[PDB]
C-alpha cells in the first residue's frame, strides 16, 4: 500500500472516523487532476487509494475535509479543510503515511515515509 | 493589524526568517485572487498585510513557502508549502494570527482569533 | 494490549526507532514507582508494557528519552525528555495509545483512547 | 525577560488565560527546587518569572496546569499537566519562550531560544 492517510481527533482522543479525503496529482498545465478518494475507517485510516504502478513520481495533494468533520460533531471549526501537498517518489517509490491530528482551530500533519 | 502570520522553526527553536507568504481571497466566481504577500521578519512575523477596511468577509488562503526555507538550509523537505484556508470576519471583524511551526517532514498550524 | 506508545520523527519523516520509554504509576506517598519499560520497535511502537489485570485505575507517567534519540542522530535537542502524565481507566478500562511526534526543539503528544 | 511562557487553546483559537505555571530548578543533590510561578495573562503569556542574574545555567522544569484549565471549561482532559524540562544557558545566557498549544487530548510544545 503506497499511500495511506490517517486522521486523529485531539478533542475526543480518538480516530477521526468518516472523514472525507480527496487526492489529486498536479497536471502538466499546473491544474489539480483527481486521483483517488475515500473516507477514514473506524481506525481513522484510509487505505487502498492507489497502487504501486499508478503512484508514479509527481506532486500530489491530499485534501482532508476537516470542516465537515467538526460540523458533524457540533463544534465550530476554523479551517475550510487541511491540505497536504508533497512531491512523491523522487528517490524511488516509498510507502507514505500522511497523518493529521485535528483540533478545531489547529492541525498538525506529518509524513511517515518508509522504504519497503 | 487584522492579519499577522508567524512562522517558527522546530529544528533550531527559532523564528523562521525570510519565509515568503502569499495571501489570496476567493472571488465571487470561485477563483483565488491575489490579496497580499510578504516575507517573515527576523522575529518570524509578517505584519502589515492588510487593513481593517480591506479585510472584508471572505474565504482567504495563506500559502507559506516552507520548501524554499528548508532548501536554503540544505534540506529537501516533504511538503511543497503549507497552506491555511479559512473564512474570515463572518461574525464581524476579528484579528487573526496564523502561526506555523515547521519541521522537515511535518508542520503544525494554529489560529489565534481575537475581538478588539 | 491496554497501553501502547508510538514515537515518530518529524525531521526524518520516519518512526523513531530504539527510543527508550519508561512508565511509572503514582504511589500513595505521591512518588513515582516504576511500572514497565521498553524501546520502540522499527515501527516506532512499543507494545506489551502491561496487562489488563495490572493496568488498574491510577495516575501514570510515560517518560520518553528524546534527548538520547537526538544525540544518537547527531542533532542538538532542547528537552531532557518528553513526559506524559495521565489518569487511566477512570471510566472503565480503555485501550490507550500514547503518541509523540518529535522535533529537536518541539514535540507533540496525543492520546488515542478506544473502548474494546 | 529571559524566560516567558505562552499558552494557547486550540479548541477556541485563543490565548489560554489564567493558566497556572510553576517553574523548578534542579539542585546539586538532584531534587527540584521551586524557582518561580505565575499565571498566564489575557494574552496567554506569563512574563516576569526571573531575571538574567538569577537564571543561571541549570536544568529547569516548567509545569503548566492544563488540567485545571480544561476542568474550568467543563472538560475532563487526558493529561494531568504539561511539563517541559530543559537545560538552560549552557552556552551562555539566552532568552527562552516556552509555548504550549492545548487540546483536551493532546498538546504541542515548542521552545524559541534567542541570543540578545
Ligand atoms: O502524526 C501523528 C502524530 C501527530 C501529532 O501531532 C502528535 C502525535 F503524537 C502523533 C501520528 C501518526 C501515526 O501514524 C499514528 O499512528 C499516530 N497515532 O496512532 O497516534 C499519530
Ligand atoms: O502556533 C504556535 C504553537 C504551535 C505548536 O505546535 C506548539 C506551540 F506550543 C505553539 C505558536 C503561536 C504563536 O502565536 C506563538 O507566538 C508561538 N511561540 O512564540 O512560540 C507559537
Amino acid at each position: 500500500c503506497p499511500l495511506m492517510v490517517k486522521v486523529l481527533d485531539a478533542v475526543r482522543g480518538s480516530p477521526a472516523i468518516n472523514v472525507a479525503v480527496h487526492v489529486f496529482r498536479k497536471a502538466a498545465d499546473d491544474t489539480w487532476e483527481p486521483f483517488a478518494s475515500g473516507k477514514t475507517s473506524e481506525s481513522g485510516e484510509l487505505h487502498g487509494l492507489t497502487t504501486e504502478e499508478e503512484f508514479v513520481e509527481g506532486i500530489y495533494k491530499v485534501e482532508i475535509d476537516t470542516k465537515s468533520y467538526w460540523k458533524a460533531l457540533g463544534i465550530s471549526p476554523f479551517h475550510e479543510h487541511a491540505e497536504v501537498v508533497f512531491t512523491a517518489n523522487d528517490s524511488g517509490p516509498r510507502r507514505y503515511t500522511i497523518a493529521a491530528l485535528l483540533s478545531p482551530y489547529s492541525y498538525s500533519t506529518t509524513a511517515v515515509v518508509t522504504n519497503p
